[PDB]
Order: structure tokens, then C-alpha cells, then sequence
């Protein structure tokens, strides 16, 4: 069993990857980030991106122990090209 | 430093709450709020998104999933108590 996806978003120029991501501390407290919210047709849908699922890296980088603004810094910093890795959520 | 809270959501009849829950394996299973609608009784009495839902009407929802614990919410009618912990 593989809960774990590698994905790839493209985009254009002036044009977001079309997804939201929520970093919350979970109570056993555990920081976890998911994919909040991804906008119909948009490059995150069909890169597959699923709304519930966790992101585990972004670039190569695990998002272990880095801040939310850390993981959308690097997210925008990406240009029109995302690699992430994401883990089944629901 | 509290980080648990108490709410009380009320609705009509022929309505929902306005909530969606998420249970996340980390102890081990846990479940919290994944959204809340708009202009719903749940964001109405302060359900937030990302808060983990400690009890509903008094059970502590620990070791429960996310079927369970839907069937108490619609068991419990137009008045539903929920204890969450600060997710953010």
C-alpha cells in the first residue's frame, strides 16, 4: 500500500495553479498541511491534486518542520512549473 | 492557555449545519473540522476550519471514525454541542 503521490503542476505567466492549502495543528499537537481547496479546471485539478490530501514535499523539499508561509513562499517562487508530493487524506 | 472550547450549533429543520469533518491518521486516528460553510449556524457559532473536534454531545470521538461520529451529528437533531481544541 502507497498513500504516497508525486504530482506535476503547469501553469501559465499571469495564471495560479488554482489550489488553497490550510496548516493546521492537529491534537494528539502535530502541524500538518492540506490541500484546502482546488479550483475546477484549473492546473492543480488536472495534475491531480485532491482537496483533503497532505502536502508531504514541495521542489524536493519535505514540508516537515517549515512554516505555512515557508511552503506558499516556495509555492510562488516556483514560477509555472510545481512538483509536490501529497499523501491519500481521505 | 485554554485550548479546548465549547459550542452549541442550532439549525432548522430541513438544514444542515454547514460542516464537513475529516478523520486524519497521525494519537493515531483524529478528526477536525475540514470546512465550514458560509453563512451557516456552524460558522454562526464559531466552528472553525482546521480545529480538532474533541466530543460531540458530551462523547469523546477518539478512537471513532468519520461514520460514526456523522451519525451521531444527524441523531442529534436541530441542537448539536461540540468540544474543539485550537487547530490554529
Amino acid at each position: 500500500s502507497q498513500q504516497r503521490k508525486v504530482l506535476t503542476l503547469e501553469k501559465g505567466d499571469n495564471q495560479t495553479f488554482g489550489f488553497e492549502i490550510q496548516t493546521y495543528g492537529l491534537h494528539h499537537v502535530e502541524m500538518v498541511t492540506f490541500v484546502a481547496r482546488v479550483h475546477e479546471s484549473s492546473p492543480a485539478q488536472l495534475a491531480g491534486l485532491t482537496p483533503g490530501d497532505t502536502i508531504a514535499s514541495v521542489n524536493g523539499l519535505n514540508v516537515e518542520g517549515i512554516r505555512h508561509r515557508e511552503i506558499v513562499d516556495i509555492i510562488k517562487a516556483s514560477g509555472n512549473v510545481l512538483r509536490l508530493e501529497t499523501l491519500y487524506g481521505t
